[PDB]
């Protein structure tokens, strides 16, 4: 693989990515690409379970980009921007796609914990006309397929943060509190899963999601372990989708 | 290992159960092993098989005997409940007197409930956890107790989903306290691993997880696979697999 360092600019605000492009076989065909939005309760960005993953991801046949989104660090907010971010993330990957042997049609978006906030929020976002709009991301290129959140925060207000002070700080469009009262039918396919002994991001973040993915009858997949294994169902669950190539 | 045909009686209401009594390693070398007593599902105008039959020989290989209870139809204009569940205690009343001849662990025994029977398992675990109800349905008369149980794509709520009409509903009981599980559930409730496909059109996967998000507003041990595809280190079924890993960490499989 070739690890390329990146700083890009979207609405005024700069984020750092690094793209972990796979390497041809033979050194010719098009592999999947993953795109991570770590944890880190929007104080920082983290890595200690991102790095594994991203690993884990690749040996399976897959490019993955690591998304620093937006910080609140530095008295900032959030949102909008981290979305942005994101929007341009997709972008900068078809305009990466022939050079490193990219299928577009195949990019999936991974969250975890407060970045499975970001990427549970977008992919009720960037799938409606309206919202793309009113949040400046029309002038972006390309589309996600799918997502993987991993112990996602979903609705702010629903255990983290713990108060309403750092919530505000986070966003103060309530709009975007709760990732699951975004969810349509134009919504893509989403793979949910977490431990049940989570005291950092409450279960019920993920049911609240899971369940709005249902009712608007959107192909999903929930595994709310008791206690290796979800990546396992995860790539089954990528290649039923027909997403594994 | 050794099968048992019973037709046994309780409340006047009279059920069947068939027992396969799993056999000892080496007659040479015992030890009591875990037994799993399954309810079928049917929508409550059946006894279902085709699935349970695999199912049962799958947890089995595992080292546990297996009980099927075919609890209360509606059949002859009948009701479930509450016969179901003194079906339900009798039986596991029934076990704690073959326990030493079969070499049963009574510590262990789990009950696994599927569709319509989903919910009499359910309920089970509910109502027989609980003083007031237990004594309500007149179960403090039957011997044993449960450690955990299991659901496959279950009926939890009879007014979301599974049946239809509001006719079957009371048909099935006109006793709205036991319609949906998920109220029943309380910190005295035992681990459940619950699973089902999202696919599944004959009973809404909604049920799930409103009896889950009891269990973990209780805080009640508990795990949920909620597969995306219908056909449903880790072999290539996978929910038995899951399951028996659970009832491992459980201390349950032992
Ligand atoms: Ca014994």
């Amino acid at each position: 693989m070739q690890v390329e360092q990146r700083t890009l600019n979207t609405a005024a605000h700069p984020f750092q990515i690094t793209a972990y492009w796979l390497d041809q076989i033979s050194d010719a065909v098009d592999y999947p690409i993953m795109i991570i939005c770590p944890g880190g309760g929007f104080t920082y960005h983290s890595g200690r379970e991102e790095a594994p993953i991203a690993t884990r991801m690749m040996a399976a046949g897959m490019h993955t980009v690591v998304l620093n989104y937006q910080l609140i660090v530095g008295d900032q907010s959030v949102y909008p921007w981290a979305l942005q971010q994101l929007g341009a993330t997709i972008d900068w990957i078809t305009t990466q796609a022939s050079a490193h042997h990219v299928d577009c049609q195949r990019i999936i978006l991974a969250g975890f914990s407060a970045g499975g906030h970001v990427v549970a929020t977008y992919n009720g976002v960037a799938t409606q006309p309206e919202l793309r709009t009113r949040y400046h991301l029309d002038h972006y290129q390309g589309q996600h397929a799918a997502i993987i959140l991993g112990y996602p925060v979903i609705d702010l207000t629903a255990g983290f943060p713990t108060t309403s002070a750092a919530r505000n700080q986070i966003t103060t469009d309530a709009r975007l509190w709760a990732a699951q009262r975004l969810v349509t039918p134009a919504s893509k396919p989403a793979f949910v899963w977490q431990t049940a002994t989570d005291e950092s991001v409450p279960p019920i973040n993920s049911l609240k999601y899971v369940q709005a993915m249902l009712q608007h009858q959107v192909a999903t997949a929930y595994h709310l372990f008791g206690s290796a294994i979800w990546p396992q169902l995860a790539l089954r669950w990528l290649q039923e989708q027909g997403l594994l190539a």
